[PDB]
């Protein structure tokens, strides 16, 4: 019965929105307030909420899918019939929750210590090492350091998460988690669709790589650095070398036409945590879009507190499933690397605001990877020489400016590309068992090789676990929405400058203020998971496919002048050494 199905559907919208609640303000009292007690009560309403998936999961399986009618009601009956971990018996249950704390914990201590001397955590004492030291051994220390620290200690604990994780995943129907995973983008065709986009960014991503390398032979000497094999991992401004604009200082295209640090203008002009994010809400509103709530303001953590509560750094975005709940956690230090987190994370708030009308099944982005780029989109035009001059924190012309602000954003954009790739690769072969934890690491620097053209600095040996020194890995967050959010962002940074009525080169537009822009994300934000997602791609761009297009013609300016400039020095691209 249809009428079955939809009274179904309503119970249980309005019981997840009760508990969904509960167990968020748990763990957010957790989350900022690390204790015994708020522990306590998190893993209490962790049952409470496997419970509920449990009950409601259960009854979802009964209806034939088959027969229902309603499109609405199929899918978000269809939703319901995973259970998550709520598969697991009670037994595996209580044991991958206590395994996915430990794994989380366990990161977010790890500490690096000199000998009678001073312990450095990852945020922001390493962090600060690996982009601002030019010491060779000293970046070596941070790297190997953290290594040792925290990726080792994780390494007890994966064997039994991926058995436990896998084990969920074949309960709801699955063959293993990462097919769970890969199944939340509804696309058959997935993998060769996101291996088609790589191959298209591998011009880009080659020159950039040699051109780095040529700047690190020279800083670091010809000794240390190989003019045809792989770049080490650890001089590239990032731990985990995933981003390389640390480095711009050593790479600029352009020494003579210097700009300001914005990071440097930020701090000297006393901008605080506060002022970053009502930044992030104003170009939010100028496009249109929905401003965050009074209780948004109150409610947020917006630095590290200072009452000597503890709490976990790592920047996210929180709904509260109330409609009207919605909150930031950031340990937010001033520069433009947080300046653009900041603007990520609003992203996040500004998609859960648009669909708090949805069924809360339906409380979700087209993919994981739309929700994960509706900030950065905004972030594109905050970065421009244009609005930075606007905020007061850049001089203000050449040629020689553009290539290297094309340069700064390419070693953010471009070098992210392969490292955003390669993580799941990784763990869809560790899920599905063709790596196993004999080869774990083995296969981890294989990828770091293939796909980004690094190396390790230091021979690794067996008990390293590399993979466990990344924060999504212990936690358990899928990563390829970030590469996926990656290509989506150009796209809709093309369609919006077009909606705007920008003219000439992409990498110019500045879309502040723009309601045709603004118009364009609600209507496709208001979606949610209501429809497939290339109909939230088609709202935005006019068309339904993921394409390169935007990002190469973006970066073309750099292409251009990196062939000609690694053409002049003969430089071998790629790495067969
Ligand atoms: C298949 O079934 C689906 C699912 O049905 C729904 O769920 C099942 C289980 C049963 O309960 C159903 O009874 C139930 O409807 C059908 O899809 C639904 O179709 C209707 C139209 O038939 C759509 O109606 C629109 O819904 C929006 C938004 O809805 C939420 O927010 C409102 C504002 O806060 C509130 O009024 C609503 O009650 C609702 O509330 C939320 O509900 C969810 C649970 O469902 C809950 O989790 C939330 O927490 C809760 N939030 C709150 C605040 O409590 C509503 O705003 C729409 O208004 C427009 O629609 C009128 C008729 O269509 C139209 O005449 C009006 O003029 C108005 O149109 C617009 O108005 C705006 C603002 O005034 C104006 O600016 C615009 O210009 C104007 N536009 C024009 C020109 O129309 C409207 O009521 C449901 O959204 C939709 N459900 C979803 C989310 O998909 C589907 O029809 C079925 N298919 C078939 C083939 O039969
Ligand atoms: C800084 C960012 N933190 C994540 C994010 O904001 O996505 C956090 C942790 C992962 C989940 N999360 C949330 O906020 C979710 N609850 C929001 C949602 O899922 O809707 C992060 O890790 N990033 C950003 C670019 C590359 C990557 C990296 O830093 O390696
Ligand atoms: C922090 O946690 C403790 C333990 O539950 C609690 O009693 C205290 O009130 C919390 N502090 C604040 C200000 O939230
Ligand atoms: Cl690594
Ligand atoms: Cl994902
Ligand atoms: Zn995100």
């Amino acid at each position: 019965d249809e009428a079955e199905a939809s009274k179904f559907v309503e119970e249980y919208d309005r019981t997840s929105q009760v508990v969904w609640n509960e167990y968020a303000g748990a763990n957010w009292n957790y989350n900022t307030n690390i204790t015994t007690e708020t522990s306590k009560i998190l893993l209490q309403k962790n049952m409470q909420i496997a419970q509920h998936t449990l009950k409601y999961g259960t009854q979802a399986r009964k209806f034939d899918v088959n027969q229902l009618q309603n499109t609405t009601i199929k899918r978000i009956i269809k939703k319901v019939q995973d259970l998550e971990r709520a598969a697991l018996p009670a037994q595996e249950l209580e044991e991958y929750n206590k395994i996915l704390l430990d794994m989380e914990t366990t990161y977010s201590v790890a500490t690096v210590c000199h000998p009678q001397g001073s312990c450095l955590q990852l945020e922001p004492d390493l962090t600060n090492v690996m982009a601002t030291s030019r010491k060779y051994e000293d970046l070596l220390w941070a790297w190997e350091g953290w290594r040792d620290k925290a990726g080792r200690a994780i390494l007890q604990f994966y064997p039994k998460y991926v058995e436990l994780i896998n084990q969920a995943a074949r309960l709801n129907g699955y063959v293993d988690a990462g097919d769970s995973w890969r199944s939340m983008y509804e696309t058959p065709s997935l993998e060769q669709d996101l291996e088609r986009l790589f191959q298209e960014l591998q011009p880009l991503y080659l020159n950039l790589h040699a051109y780095v390398r040529r700047a690190l032979h020279r800083h670091y000497g010809a000794q240390h650095i190989n003019l045809e094999g792989p770049i080490p991992a650890h001089l590239l401004g990032n731990m985990w070398a995933q981003t390389w604009s640390n480095i711009y200082d050593l790479v600029v295209p352009f020494p003579s036409a210097p700009s300001m640090d914005t990071t440097e203008a930020m701090l000297k002009q006393g901008w605080t945590p506060r002022r970053m994010f009502k930044e992030a809400d104003d170009f939010f509103t100028s496009l249109g879009l929905l401003p965050v709530p009074p209780e948004f303001w109150q409610k947020s953590m917006l630095e590290k507190p200072t009452d000597g509560r503890e709490v976990v750094c790592h920047a996210s975005a929180w709904d509260f499933y109330n409609g009207k709940d919605f909150r930031i956690k950031q340990c937010t230090t001033v520069n433009l690397e947080d300046l653009v987190v900041a603007h990520h994370e609003m992203g996040h708030i500004q998609y859960f605001m648009q669909y708090k009308d949805l069924p809360v099944a339906l409380r979700e982005g087209a993919n994981p990877g739309f929700h994960e780029a509706i900030g950065d989109v905004l972030a594109l035009s905050v970065s421009t020489p244009k609005h930075l001059h606007s905020l007061n924190l850049l001089s203000s012309g050449s040629d020689e400016h553009d290539i290297n602000f094309l340069m700064k954003m390419a070693l953010d954009k471009i070098a992210f590309i392969p490292f955003s790739y390669l993580v799941d690769q990784w763990r869809w072969r560790v899920f599905d068992g063709s790596i196993t934890k004999e080869n774990y690491n083995q296969e981890w620097w294989s990828l770091r090789l293939k796909y980004q053209g690094l190396c390790p600095p230091v021979p690794r040996t067996q008990g390293d676990f590399d993979p466990g020194a990344k924060f999504h890995i212990p936690s358990s967050v899928p990563y390829i929405r970030y590469f996926v959010s990656f290509i989506i962002q150009f796209q809709f940074h093309e369609a919006l400058c077009q909606a705007a009525g920008h003219t000439g080169p992409l990498h110019k537009c500045d879309i502040y203020q723009s309601k045709e822009a603004g118009q364009r994300l609600a209507t496709a934000m208001k979606l949610g998971f209501s429809r497939p997602w290339p109909e939230a791609m088609q709202l935005i761009t006019g068309q339904p496919q993921m394409s390169a297009s935007a990002m190469l013609s973006y970066f073309k300016p750099l292409l251009d002048w990196l062939r000609t400039e690694n053409e002049l020095h003969g430089e071998k691209l790629g790495w067969p050494q």
